């Protein structure tokens, strides 16, 4: 039962560098980059938002160019601009 109902772990994944978690959909053969879309919810912790992405067979990343941008939500970029978040 959640005896927790009162208390609230605080979890942020990533911060600064992205400081944006979301889901990145990988490319087939034409890797290259992969399809982020900002997920609108409150990532309740890791095993969160880890399978909200592997639901569809994608993962947790963290990408940048979604700050300085209020309507930061699907983005182009590299692979490589999306860095798995360290403890995920």
């Amino acid at each position: 039962s959640p005896a927790a109902m009162e208390r609230q772990v605080p979890y942020t994944p990533c911060s600064g560098l992205y400081g944006t978690a979301q889901c990145c959909a990988t490319d087939v053969l034409g890797v290259a980059d992969l399809d982020c879309a900002n997920p609108p919810a409150t990532l309740a912790n890791a095993t969160h938002f880890e399978s909200t992405c592997a639901a569809i067979g994608q993962r947790a990343r963290c990408c940048k160019d979604d700050v300085t941008n209020t309507g930061n939500s699907f983005l182009i970029i590299n692979a490589a601009n999306c860095q798995t978040p360290a403890g995920l």
